């Protein structure tokens, strides 16, 4: 009973812990199945996928090519559909049309064994006709087969007739395969198209109020959508919703005391007003938040809610539930740090107590939240919980709810963040911001879209409440459009913290990647009329960004990424291809000089020849430009970050 | 039911082929299990090896060590001992007495929570003491326990009784291990030591006749083992020795048609007068054959056989067996091609006829020759064989017998090559012979002690009767001497063919590396003892090698292999560890000039910090050095090829 089958099919790519979690993928998404396929001695070898629907149907014939010479190593794209469990498997078989034909055209000219191998095509392309179905497939096969055996002509004339283009037609379609060896199934999880594709955005609804009652409610917050909506965004991402603690209750700036109107941070979750299921009474009823559930849905947003496993020193849950908490000999419980920072206000949830109860309430909570609409969680700080923790929880979900989407907000080492996406967590939060030279770029990107596709979809937040990134600081409001280029061509799930529009750039202290005067600790109203009269937002660009996304499918998905080479380190170009599109970006990543370099663009990844004319369009200005193997470009901070382009069929 | 333990253990390695294969190890031989091991939160972890002999029993408390900061990547070095199939798992736990260690050294100094950082070291001493159950090694940690909870000693004395290296010592040996999480078992099989060390020595036992009786005989060549065991050798690797045929016979010089009596090549097996069960007549019967393994294994010798599973058309398979055969549709079978060359004298087996077949033969065959003596085969050309076929072979002479151990002779694309090993090959022959410069050198090493020492054990024949390289052809006796230092000290098994001592390198033509004359396909006597008087033979050198092998460990594995930069491209300095031994070589790869240069010793490598003085003894001139951490260097070609040196404790 051997390891190895007939011909060998060796370390069938993508897999996940060696095949005992599943690899990803999301409805309409391609990606390529591969594997190491080779036989003793020297005849052809041929290798195909089968792809396997949640029923056992299997896809289309989708034969696999030698990725590079020599390697053995085959590829092959598949896709696809219906949300489920699937399961792909590679064939490898023995190609003797392949090797018959390779060694014909030597031996025929050559004047060698010439009546052997032509009785040797025909034998051989008429066993190749029996599995074919078509009467007229069957029939063109058959012919070349006589015409093979025809000793009235010469041999070289008998020989042609079997490599007509109407013979590799039906032959391509009804290929002759010798001794099919298959891989063992491996599992894929197909997922709807938001785990994938999206554009997020993150507001505090209490900052959205009016001057007589300035802490927002859902009902004044609901009213922010429509601009949320109109700037093209797919998903509304909410901080903790419910009622925040007193006791350390945070003050401005992060300062250890509050004051008497000082309204504390949001995931300093709990208090006698209720804990997780219940919302924070400034906020409003839960009425108020189906009715902002309803009118965000009304204008196609989708709400994503933040999941902080963690309370504040009044969460019920401190008195109802001691033992999810771990009490020092005097009883006290230390608040919790992701250390430098302190977090004075909340306690972290111990777990080897009653395990059980924790998730026993974690699935009740996030099934209430279910219940009135919520879909998408944003869970907050996952890798301070245990990773079998989040792994049981996304599982009871998903096997009731397959469609509730987890992003994972771990910033930690690169062990976990993987660990966390292959347990469950549909997306996770990446290293991005501190990204921001062409290499360091290149080299995540190359990364993201590698491998770990298999298990990770990246969600590039360009700033959050916690990430003022000092590119950002620096560079000012070109900064800003340069770092929304970025994320919303190279991510297909990329997203902004409210005030990022209004190019907000002031931290706490240089150094610093905190913001000054930080909406986590008071109350942050914006003159959102003012900013759009006055055209000091970006939101006009945001928009047509997103618009681009919308039309253009190659920025729907994120494996098929490819980076061209310039001549300047400041700019960085590269494309993404679905189908027929071909977008192209080329960015100035310089905030504060005008850069122009040459791209010399790599022809054959754009599928063209090396000296063909693109007819682009700058999908930014609507200008349309004629590029070859190489372009002169100029990019003025300010009036133009970057040129994002389609191909023009 | 979680993937994913309480504490995480992940990708643990070595592991061959997602675990459906042994990883390989020899009984002595020491290597590392490694594993991604980590937690949530910012305590510590620790995690151990835990290996098993095949009756289960654990081995010694193995602890490992994150091998990088911030990798989470974590190892231990095991030791293998008897052999058979082992398992090796990963444990991995949180470590509580390191973090209260840690959080004691900051907190006690600054007067911050003495009490409570002092009672709770007290409690957890107190629970390492539970399972303790030893009456003294309790009360040692309940003195700390006292020590830390007395009230009336100083803060910083009651934390030192929990820090006394005699505390450390009761709890290296009974350590606080929190939620240990298991990994699930991998397989290991321990192969005897001759597997991955010892030297071979290849002739033809027909080339040592007389000159009444040109075609030796087992009797005769039996005269030739005294020469080959006081070279060092520990294995003698026979050409085929059955019957040869006469259709199509190749003559001297690999020429097309033979004559009246010509030898023809001892790989075109079979005849009337028998196949691979029977004794060429010019050799003798069966029982000189036994004579000539006596006689070997007197001197200390092992015989390895050549076992080709193919047939010239006088074998008696080629008619009691054609459908081992491919057939052409006239009934003839095409002579073995291995392109460019072609092997007109012999026909491929064909596999897809008669496998049971074919395997009952197989191992029948290999067993008569187990019956005879013969523990070790050097499969010819495996790669032309389907990989399945040695997969089920290997497993079934060596689930009776697994102590014979098979050479791979698979020059071809790396995938066959490691797949083969994989399977079940003992050794592999390698790339060797194709690494002259530095860099190659460098690299095919780094490779071949790498990852790829989990599943392959190198066999560096510096030439073969079919490998004549142009290193050696234009460099004349320093090219010979430079890479038996290379081959005896780079890996554990090295090999030479016999005529590479009289530094035999007159090449077929040029751009060849056929030998001229090849004993392949004529008689090749040699006057072993003039050549020895006329000093033009290298064995002086091949024997100081195999003695320096034999009295340093170091030079008896594979895996503890480090290079050391030198100024000049022509100079190549590494070192190999096995305990206390340490050797450390130079070479010249340069054949035709004097090379000079300063070696940089990477000191910590050689277990030393950057001011030490390094004794050395030079093994092949007895002269002794003082090194440091750089060290000029002056190596002559024809007086000093390298230094192959031993340090001094
Ligand atoms: O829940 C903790 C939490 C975790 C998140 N993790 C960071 C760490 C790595 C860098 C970027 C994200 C972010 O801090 C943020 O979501 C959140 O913190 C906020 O809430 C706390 C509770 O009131 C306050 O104590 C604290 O000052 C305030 O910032
Ligand atoms: O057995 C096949 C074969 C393969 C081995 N593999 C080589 C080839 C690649 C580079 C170096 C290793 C070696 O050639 C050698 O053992 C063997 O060849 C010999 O056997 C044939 C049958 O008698 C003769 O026709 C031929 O002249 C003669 O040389």
């Amino acid at each position: 009973p051997t390891v190895v089958g007939r011909i060998p099919v060796l370390d069938v790519r993508p897999v996940v812990q060696r095949g005992r979690r599943p690899a990803k993928a999301v409805t309409g998404e391609s990606f390529e199945v591969s594997a190491t396929v080779f036989r003793e001695g020297h005849d052809a070898v041929g290798a195909n996928v089968v792809l396997r629907d949640p029923r056992g149907r299997p896809g289309p014939w989708t034969p696999m090519r030698e990725l590079a010479p020599g390697t053995d190593r085959w590829g092959a794209t598949v896709t696809a559909g219906e949300t489920g469990t699937w399961s792909y498997t590679v064939e490898a078989w023995g190609d003797p049309v392949t090797t018959w034909r390779h060694h014909a055209r030597i031996k025929i000219p050559a004047g060698l064994d010439t009546d052997l191998v032509l009785e040797e095509g025909a034998r051989l392309y008429e066993r190749a006709a029996a599995d074919v179905p078509g009467r007229e497939d069957r029939r063109e096969l058959l012919a070349a087969v006589d015409a093979l055996r025809d000793e009235s002509r010469p041999a070289a004339s008998r020989l042609a007739a079997a490599l007509t283009p109407q013979v590799d037609a039906v032959l391509a379609r009804h290929p002759l395969r010798d001794l099919v060896t298959s891989s063992d199934p491996l599992p894929l999880l197909v997922e709807r198209e938001r785990a994938l594709y999206g554009a997020w955005y993150e507001f505090f609804p209490r900052s959205e109020g009016t001057p007589h009652t300035p802490h927002g409610t859902f009902r004044t917050a609901a009213r922010r959508l429509p601009a949320i909506a109109a700037m093209g965004f797919d998903v509304v991402y909410l901080p903790p919703i419910h009622p925040i603690g007193t006791t350390h209750r945070k003050g401005r700036n992060n300062t250890l005391s509050a004051t008497g109107d000082d309204v504390g941070s949001p995931w300093a979750i709990g208090s006698p007003e209720g804990g997780h299921d219940s919302i924070h009474p400034a906020l409003g009823t839960l009425d108020d938040f189906d009715h902002f559930v309803t009118e965000a849905g009304k204008l196609g947003l989708e709400i994503a809610l933040d999941f902080a496993l963690q309370c504040s020193p009044d969460h019920p849950w401190v008195h109802k539930h001691p033992e999810w908490f771990h009490h020092r000999p005097d009883g006290t419980i230390a608040h919790a740090e992701n250390p430098p920072k302190k977090y004075q206000d909340i306690y972290p949830i111990a777990f080897d107590a009653d395990p059980d109860g924790l998730a026993t309430e974690t699935v009740r909570i996030l099934r209430h939240w279910m219940d009135h609409g919520v879909r998408i969680f944003r869970v907050d700080n996952p890798h301070t919980k245990p990773v079998a923790f989040w792994e049981r929880v996304i599982a009871d979900i998903n096997g009731t709810d397959p469609d509730v989407i987890f992003l994972a907000e771990a910033f930690t080492r690169p062990a976990m963040m993987a660990t966390l996406a292959q347990i469950g967590f549909q997306q996770s939060y990446t290293y991005f911001t501190w990204r921001n030279t062409k290499q360091e770029l290149t080299e995540y990107l190359t990364e993201l879209s590698g491998e770990a596709a298999s298990y990770m979809r990246p969600n590039f937040f360009a700033n959050t409440p916690d990430i003022l990134h000092a590119y950002l600081q620096h560079g000012g409001r070109p900064a800003f459009e340069v770092r929304a280029v970025l994320a919303a061509t190279l991510s297909p799930t990329w997203g902004i913290y409210s005030g990022y529009e209004l190019c907000e750039n002031t931290p706490l202290r240089e150094g610093s990647e905190e913001y000054l005067d930080s909406e986590k600790y008071q109350l942050k109203p914006r003159d959102w009329t003012r900013a759009a009269r006055e055209g000091t937002t970006i939101a006009p660009l945001v928009t047509r960004l997103n618009t681009i996304r919308r039309e253009n499918p190659a920025l729907r998905q994120l494996r098929d990424l490819h980076f061209h080479p310039t001549d300047k380190e400041e700019v960085i170009a590269y494309s993404k291809r679905q189908g027929s599109n071909t977008v192209l970006v080329v960015v100035n990543l310089d905030p504060r000089h005008t850069q122009e370099a040459t791209v010399s663009l790599d022809m054959p990844q754009l599928g063209l020849d090396w000296h063909e004319s693109v007819p682009v369009r700058d999908e930014l200005t609507g200008e349309t430009y004629h590029w070859g193997r190489a372009n002169y470009v100029r990019l003025e901070p300010g009036r133009t970050p970057a040129h994002v382009c389609t191909v023009l069929r």
